[PDB]
This record gives C-alpha cells, structure tokens and sequence, in this order.
C-alpha cells in the first residue's frame, strides 16, 4: 500500500530520517534510521521500514542512492515524499 505524506522541511532544518540500500545493487532505497526531533517526527508519518518510490514527482527507483541524495536536497521549502510500508 503506497503513502502520500507531505513534509515541509527548512534551510536551517536537515532530513531527519537515515536511508540505507542501494539501487545499483538491485535494490530500492527505504527508511531505517529516524531522528528524534526533526520535520520526520513532526509529520507523524515517516516510520522505520519506509520504501522510497518517488519524492517530488522524480522517480527514485530509476536513480542510484547517490543521486537520489542530491535529488532530495534540491527539494525546498515543499517536499512531497512517496513511500511504502514494508513489514
């Protein structure tokens, strides 16, 4: 089941959430690591075990995990985040 979940993030604030994986390997990048204070929490919605589908209207699953980096930092003020619950 794919989430819609809006978070706004600041040029003072960070990310807040860790990703890991890589799509060179063969594998789409999710969330693991969550930082406690920051817009992740905020938004009540990014949860550990979050696989990435598209952020923004970019497609990440045809990107590597380097590039999904810098695509996500061009993102400002609005970001739209596209994720999946994996369990």
């Amino acid at each position: 089941p794919i989430r819609k979940v809006l978070l706004l993030k600041e040029d003072h604030e960070g990310l807040g959430i860790s990703i890991t994986g890589g799509k060179e390997h063969g594998v789409p990048i999710l969330i693991s690591e969550i930082h406690p204070g920051q817009p992740a929490d905020r938004c009540g919605g990014l949860h550990v075990g979050d696989a990435i589908l598209a952020v923004n209207g970019v497609n990440l699953r045809d990107t590597k995990h380097k590039e999904a980096v810098t695509i996500l930092s061009q993102q400002r003020g609005e970001i739209e985040f596209e994720v999946v619950y994996v369990a």
